[PDB]
């Protein structure tokens, strides 16, 4: 039913009250994300630093995780 998507990741930042996710972490610098900052999610589940995803979809417009196409692509 309802969809929309321009052809953009959210962004939002980490809570560390309320884990989005039970697993939050970066698979591209093996480092977890901290609160109040920049971070993106793949439209795959799964979490990623707004920095360090824009570095890897820059090389492969995939996810380095479950290598599971994410589709659009900013750049
Ligand atoms: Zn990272
Ligand atoms: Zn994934």
């Amino acid at each position: 039913g309802s969809s929309g998507s321009s052809g953009q990741l959210p962004s939002y930042r980490f809570n560390p009250n309320n884990h989005q996710s039970e697993q939050t972490l970066c698979v591209v610098c093996m480092c977890d994300f901290e609160s109040r900052q920049l971070l993106r999610v793949l439209p795959c589940n799964h979490e990623f630093h707004a920095k360090c995803v824009d570095k890897w979809l820059k090389a492969n417009r995939t996810c380095p995780i479950c290598r599971a196409d994410s589709g659009p692509s900013s750049g």
